[PDB]
C-alpha cells in the first residue's frame, strides 16, 4: 500500500466519502500520549480528533459508529467526543501502522491524562484496524 491509497470510508446523511493516509495526516490536529491496556508505557498517537472529523463533515453534535476490518464495532457517543475528544490515530510514535500492528487507524482515548486507564467502557471504544466511520445525528 501507500500514503495515497484509500483506508477509510465516512458515511454522513446517506453519502460516503473516502480518505487516504495522506489526507488524514493533513487533517491531523491531535496527538494523545497515553498508556493503554494493550501496550507498554506511554505511546504517542497522532491523527484526526473526533471533533475535527465532525467539523470536517459539517456536524457539531453526533455519535460515531466505528467498524473495524475484523468486524468489531463500537459507537463513540457525543458525550465522549466532548469530554475526551478521542483521536483517530494514523501514527504510532510518528510512523504509520501496518494492519498487523492495529493499523491503519486506531481510536485512542486520553486514558493516562484523564485517570481512565482501567475504564473498560473506554477500552471498548478504542477500536483498532478501523475501516469505516458513520456519523449518527440525533
Ligand atoms: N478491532 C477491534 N478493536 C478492539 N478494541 C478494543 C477491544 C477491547 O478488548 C474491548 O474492551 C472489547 O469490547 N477489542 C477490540 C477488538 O476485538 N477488535
Amino acid at each position: 500500500s501507500n500514503a495515497q491509497e484509500p483506508i477509510l470510508t465516512i458515511t454522513h446523511q446517506g453519502q460516503t466519502v473516502s480518505a487516504t493516509y495522506q489526507e488524514l495526516l493533513a487533517r491531523s490536529d491531535l496527538t494523545i500520549v497515553t498508556e493503554t491496556p494493550w501496550t507498554q508505557g506511554n505511546t504517542e498517537f497522532k491523527g484526526i480528533s473526533a471533533q475535527a472529523l465532525l467539523a470536517w463533515m459539517g456536524v457539531k453534535q453526533a455519535d460515531l459508529k466505528v467498524i473495524a476490518l475484523n468486524k468489531y464495532w463500537a459507537e463513540i457517543p457525543y458525550s465522549d467526543i466532548e469530554k475526551y475528544n478521542p483521536v483517530f490515530a494514523i501514527q504510532n510514535n510518528g510512523k504509520p501502522m501496518q494492519i498487523r500492528d492495529r493499523g491503519p487507524i486506531w481510536s485512542i482515548y486520553p486514558l493516562s491524562s484523564s485517570g481512565e486507564l482501567d475504564n473498560e467502557i473506554l477500552h471498548s471504544r478504542m477500536v483498532w484496524q478501523i475501516s469505516s466511520i458513520e456519523i449518527i445525528t440525533p
